[PDB]
């Protein structure tokens, strides 16, 4: 027996249909999709190291034949991965981002090799064997990896590609009435080595088994290029028609009726161009589709055509005539459950809240989805970047020696790849490039794809963004450039040095329109910079926007021993290499809860951008810009309200208006509101929303897209402060209003026990904290070196040789004041000379408790701080809070713009994010008071007043103190609490990105200062 | 020129001089249908206050130049003098400058690319002849090739080596000497690029049609350059697409990408639609206009005292090979994915042979005429003494598609 | 083959592009059993070799050996001059040092065979060939496999054995006292090489 196919670098073999689209076509087809029967191996038989894998006496092929009894064998659902929703019983997933899991040695794979027999009896019609059927085909639309495949015991083929679909002719195998099918799939196989994607390893026959019965002088394939040009009116639609199909299919028909087209081809000759009056155009924002046709006597093949013609001029990509900026995610299927098993209906709720968060655009990353995908994205509006199966990336640690992208071998493979992901797709509209893969350097074979899709189909651009040089691509594509490269590449005074080209290809790289394909990495709490990146598409015209890497989290659920159920990450199954929590980077958690960063993210990319501000004399004033590529304004309507501490005083709506009825795409309007006075005492804040007047398939009436404020508040009236007070000698007090003091330790505040203030610098590291790729922006202007920064340890990995996770607290001295006390303590880790001072002054002032943190630190700190911030030790019924600041979700310095000043409230686990690995999370920013409520109840109240700089401080209410939090690997690892925890934060560190991608922005950025708190504390 | 949108199309008009006024120079325009005058006129040079000043600027809408339905419409307008003078002829022109103004393109449809399949191969297709597989004629004359190039005979600045080069680093640095670096022709020779050899890896029947594919490369080299030709028949046009494929490690300037064609020595000029009439490169295109061009080859190359890179022409849409004095070949090109159009040389010499000869009477007695189609050449800049090639308009390593027909004329 | 039987297998970590190829020819001459491994690595190794070996996996009750080489205690390249030729015998508590922290121990140089006991008993006979420059090989035989070893703080850690394991090393790299002082000796530190094993293997 013959296994050298297990190892074979060409395309597949055997009984191959020529690729072609996926169509809704009304010709007989039945689904093998079920319960197949099925075992596992360790080993593929026939391999020289599996000698004794199979039962004693069975050939090493025997498993096809119709006479193999498995009558005693279990079965497993198709579509599934086998090691997924079987409890472990087939192994489980293995995770790693860059490292193969097995030597690279190509094309050889491992012995330990996991190998499925999938057996599966199945009925086909008498009627398919008539005259009215030309031929039998069996279409697996994708498998991991490797696959061999028998009927009725005959060898039909081998196939490869595991996201791509591959058709065969099993004309001359089936019989009518019961045939038997049986494939045997591969975990690894030379395959394995282009299929190095960032995701879990997940074998198995992943997507749908289908028969079709190709009618006699039916259409085998079909293309309708649609395109889209301006006129008065609607504009002008074209199909350039390409028919595939036997001479006896014609006459064929192409029906719009729509359109009121009915065009009769009688011969293949006369299929022609046609030019359709009064068309309206498609795209992401109006996804306008027209129902239409093409049959023969034998077959109808229904379509959805969206007219629209995709250009790059110069660096400009059009759409329709006009530039298109795409706000777009990276995503594949994935679920908790299922792993990348498509379901319909959990796709179009997945894409719908997209859309509630403005994206536009999706990245299929790295490789084609599930057909149907398509016809999802082309209904509900959405710009597509469709990406070819092809991943090498393990071979870049070698220099790229023996990459498959330039070895001669893998050829025929490579562009195969290329024909099947063009030709399975060619007809959405919402496609608008076709992209070679991800990560896989350069080479002659790389650039063979992009010439035969160049070849094929002129209707869409070459998008790959290993080609640094842009020897073969037509957009520039870049993952994660800072924003000092990102600026030098869409300015046009610049000849600056691009990421791996010398002068004249940086050059050429600037005359091409540019995207990130992969940018501010999402993983953990963050990311930062999106309105840094934001800012220069406003800015530069060659900069079209980009792909936030990614959408989801892919969790794995599964149970504790003890049977506590949780989303496991890298490194949870037992695996040898694996790349830990790096799988847990999306915008969306793997329960589909958004995080703060997708508000962040939404807020920034809203298509209506808001401006609020009050001239001199005049009335608040409204700027409103359509920032859309072809929508005007009309289904948006602008709220305003104005609110006297959080409470709605007055509010209104507006239309979005500009000089002609609704504001236009592209258009800028300013508009007066009311007059809206200060409210005497204490703050006035004006809020304008933009919402959506109506619903949609995605959303309900008033959805808002963005939001502005605008402070109005009278001059503030600066708090009477008590003076500086001398200590006096003898006895401490030990009743300061709601605060009890033991000789001069707090124990109580408003009846319940409390500890605290402590001092604490340390903060549970964020993924971002933990990252040390890119280099640190703080020893060098952060402009140089293409904002890479200056190579540096993670800040997690300075902060603990700092010893900041274990400061000691000191008491220096405790002292009578008139109506207080002074507590003066010193901070520092054990084996450091470098140290804090901290100074309470708790006074009474007219029976107000009144406390003066002042923090002083000593000279010689030279490293960002995670935080600066005071902490209280409380009971753990404490379980809420309310506040007046920014809000409603947490937010940071670099991280500000989805959020409001006004009255919120949140419980604690509204307040705090469930991350996957458990992390910074829940600071609520520029507070001006919070109350804490025990189960709803209000209990202690926090007045904060300004800083000499006008600084207010922030807080977060924890079950857990920042060092047990960052000791757990997962959120079920934490201990029960004994304690709830108030930090009160004079100051925050930033974001960044630096998981992957820059460090947090100078600006945003922590170092060593002296703060001071000024608190009244009272019972609320 | 310009033409605002709504508008007829605007001549902006300067007069840079000390102190003359422009009384004396006249603007003449015409608008051609692929090169043809359609319309013509010429309009006097004036500002606010009669004859444009010295210093002064105007502007001036000429009359309506609706496009032509097919095909290219381009507007030139030339200043010249109105009078002779005792150094030039009435009419001397001073300088030009064009508009294209043609009609949305209708781009050809290429045939759909096609899987090889087992059998003979065709003898002919169209005007082409092959002996298994091998070109042998073409339109009744015989022709050798195409055959990949990417050696150029160096120029004096190819050859120079005083400025440093600009590819290393930001050419805006180290007050734009570039980085020191030996001369352009220097690392050719080291990389062999004038000595690559064509080894064929396949050739299969298509239908209607032949696929080549080749594999070009030097000796002791690593680095290669996949070729691949689809020859195919698609409505009684011979079509020819080739696809140039770099392997990864080259880190050199490149002479050109082009394709050469070997052809009887009778084959002793051209005519073409496109760039001209002189030669022209990618840091010298501004003495040339679109147009209808002819030239012999003693009209295409430039004698000049060491044998070089000569006779470039540029932006080309199609041309054709006069030989005898009369029409013979006819290549139309298509313009690629990016929108570059290919340029072409005719040359009595390989540039191997140019470029071992150090006055033109060294060469030897021609036994063919050349064709070099080139996808792509390299700049000019003035490094023989003075700055490299400026990083905008130099050649690096890049994959290149030509999409030919090819018809007797 | 005649009388025999090759195996050839080839050696590598995961996400590696180097390795290592190991031939096994196994022979038997006039009526004794033969076995020649040759180890011969790729080329890019660069960096110190913790050893040159192969490990046999045998039952737990493989508990102690008797062996004509250098003993009676451990030795290594940079420390040899305490030992003696001889012929010398251990149980596997006498064979391995406890060490507070688990890690290399018990491996015994210059031998010119070995014989493992089951409790006492002799079971199986190890005859070793000096390869072509004159070396001979050494052996260790512990509880547990290298991998488990390295993963235990204290000995108390370590798992219930369910093998015993004997390692042949044709090479182990010196010991030094770099965690706190001089690396290694560059005259006894082990760097990438091609070695070969000469055994003859009988029931005791
Ligand atoms: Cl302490
Ligand atoms: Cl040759
Ligand atoms: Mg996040
Ligand atoms: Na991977
Ligand atoms: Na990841």
């Amino acid at each position: 027996a013959d296994v050298s196919y297990l190892t074979d670098q060409g395309p597949g073999s055997g009984r191959r249909v020529p690729a072609r689209s996926w169509l809704h076509s009304d010709a007989p087809a039945l689904s093998l999709n079920g319960d197949w029967r099925f075992r596992l191996l360790p080993a593929a038989p026939g391999t020289a190291g599996a000698g004794s894998v199979l039962p004693s006496g069975e050939t090493v092929e025997g498993v096809a034949a119709e006479s193999y009894d498995d009558a005693a064998w279990d079965t497993l659902p198709v579509p599934s991965h086998w090691v997924m929703g079987q409890d472990g019983k087939y192994g489980r997933p293995i995770y790693t981002n860059v490292q193969y899991p097995f030597p690279i040695d190509p094309p050889h794979v491992p012995d330990a090799n996991p190998t499925g027999d999938f057996r599966r009896r199945f009925d086909v019609p008498a009627q398919w064997f008539e005259s009215t059927t030309a031929a039998l085909t069996l279409r697996f639309d994708g498998v991991e990896s490797r696959y061999k495949v028998w009927v009725n015991g005959q060898e039909i083929g081998v196939g490869s590609g595991s996201r791509l679909a591959q058709e065969f002719d099993v004309s001359d195998a089936l019989r009518a009435g019961s045939n038997l099918l049986v494939v045997r799939v591969h975990q690894w196989s030379a395959a394995s080595y282009l299929e190095d994607q960032d995701q879990w390893w997940l074998p198995g026959i992943f997507r749908d088994v289908t028969l079709q019965a190709r009618p006699a002088g039916g259409i085998t394939d079909a293309w309708l290029r649609t395109g889209w040009s301006a006129r008065s009116g609607a504009g002008t639609g074209t199909i350039d028609p390409e028919i595939t199909a036997d001479a006896t299919a014609f006459p064929v028909t192409l029906s719009v009726p729509e359109l009121g087209v009915n065009v009769t081809w009688k011969s293949a000759e006369e299929v022609a161009p046609l030019a359709l009056e009064n068309v309206e155009p498609w795209s992401a924002e109006v996804p306008r589709l027209y129902e239409a046709s093409v049959s023969s006597a034998a077959e109808s093949i229904s379509v959805r055509l969206g007219f629209r013609t995709v250009r790059i001029v110069g660096d400009q990509f059009l759409v329709n005539g006009r530039r298109v900026v795409f706000h777009g995610v990276n995503r594949h299927e994935t679920h908790p459950d299922r792993g990348r098993v498509f379901d319909e209906a959990g796709a179009r709720e997945d894409l719908a809240l997209m859309k509630r968060f403005n994206v536009n655009a999706i990245r299929t990353s790295h490789y084609p989805p599930h057909p149907r995908l398509l016809d999802l994205a082309d209904e509900m509006g959405f710009w597509v970047i469709l990406e070819c199966d092809l991943e090498t990336h393990g071979f870049e640690a070698g220099g790229w020696v023996e990459n498959p992208s330039d070895v001669p071998a893998w050829r025929d493979a490579l562009v195969d790849r290329m024909e099947r992901t063009v030709e399975r797709d060619k007809n959405h509209p919402s496609i608008v490039m076709w992209s070679l893969g991800n990560e896989s350097g350069t080479g002659s074979n790389l650039a063979a794809m992009a010439a035969w899709a160049h070849a094929r189909d002129s209707s869409r651009p070459v998008h790959y963004e290993g080609d640094y040089t842009g020897a073969y691509t037509d957009v520039y594509s870049r993952m994660y450039s800072s924003i000092p490269e990102t600026d030098s590449i869409g300015r046009n005074d610049s000849h600056a040095l691009l990421l791996g080209c010398d002068s004249a290809e940086s050059a050429r790289q600037r005359t091409k329109p540019f995207i990130l394909c992969e940018y501010v990495h999402a993983m953990g709490n963050g990311p930062g910079a999106m309105d840094q990146y934001e800012a220069l598409v406003d800015k530069y015209p060659r900069l079209h926007g980009g792909f936030v890497w990614e959408w989801r989290d892919h969790g794995i659920r599964t149970r504790t021993a003890e049977g506590m159920e949780f989303f496991a990450y890298g490194g949870d199954f037992g695996e040898v290499v694996h790349d830990s929590n790096f799988v847990m980077d999306g915008m969306v958690l793997s329960d589909s809860t958004p995080t703060p960063g997708l508000y962040e993210f939404k807020q920034i990319v809203s298509p209506i951008r808001l401006g609020l501000s009050l001239p001199a004399g005049g009335k608040p004033t409204l700027a409103v810009a359509n920032l859309r590529h072809t929508a005007d304004a009309s289904d948006v309507v602008l709220r305003w309200r104005v609110e006297h501490d959080g409470a709605v005083a007055a509010s209104g709506e507006v239309a979005a208006e500009g000089s002609d009825g609704p504001l236009r795409a592209g258009e800028s309007a300013t508009i007066a509101l009311p007059a809206m006075p200060a409210a005497p005492l204490g703050e006035t804040w004006l809020t304008v929303e933009a919402v959506l007047r109506d619903a949609t398939g995605w959303a309900p009436a008033g959805h808002p897209l963005g939001a502005v404020q605008l402070d109005l508040s009278a001059p503030a009236v600066p708090t009477r402060s008590p003076r500086p007070a001398t200590p006096l000698d003898g006895a401490l007090p030990v009743s300061l209003g709601p605060a009890t003091f033991d000789a001069g330790t707090l124990v109580s505040l408003a009846g319940q026990p409390v500890s605290g203030p402590r001092l604490e610098l340390w903060r549970a590291p964020t993924d971002n904290d933990r990252g040390a790729g890119f280099g640190a922006y703080g020893p060098g202007d952060p402009w140089l070196n293409s904002g890479r920064g200056v190579p540096a340890p993670s800040s997690e990995a300075v902060w603990k040789q700092a010893g900041l996770d274990r400061l000691t607290r000191r008491v220096e001295d405790v002292a009578a004041l008139p109506d207080g006390i002074r507590v003066r303590t010193r901070y520092a880790a054990a084996d450091s000379t470098h140290s804090v001072a901290v100074e309470e002054n708790w006074q009474l002032d007219g029976g107000e408790l009144c406390l003066r943190i002042d923090i002083t630190p000593s000279a010689g700190w030279n490293l960002v701080w995670p935080r600066i911030g005071v902490r209280w030790d409380l009971p753990t019924d404490v379980d809420g809070a309310a506040w007046f600041g920014a809000g409603p979700r947490e937010s940071y310095p670099d991280s500000m713009h989805a959020t409001m000043v006004a009255r919120h409230a949140a419980s604690l686990e509204e307040l705090n994010v469930p991350y996957a690995r458990p992390q910074e999370t829940g600071h609520r920013s520029d507070v001006r008071w919070l109350e804490l409520d025990r189960a709803g109840a209000p209990w202690l109240r926090i007045d904060a007043e300004p800083d000499a700089a006008g600084r207010r401080p922030g807080f977060s209410l924890a079950r857990h103190t920042a060092q047990e939090i960052a000791a757990a690997g997962h959120p079920h690892e934490l201990p029960t609490p004994s304690h709830s925890y108030l930090y009160v934060d004079a100051a925050q560190h930033g974001l960044g990105s630096r998981a992957c991608g820059p460090d947090v922005w100078p600006d945003f950025a922590l170092r060593p200062e002296a703060r001071t708190l000024k608190l009244r504390i009272s019972p609320a």
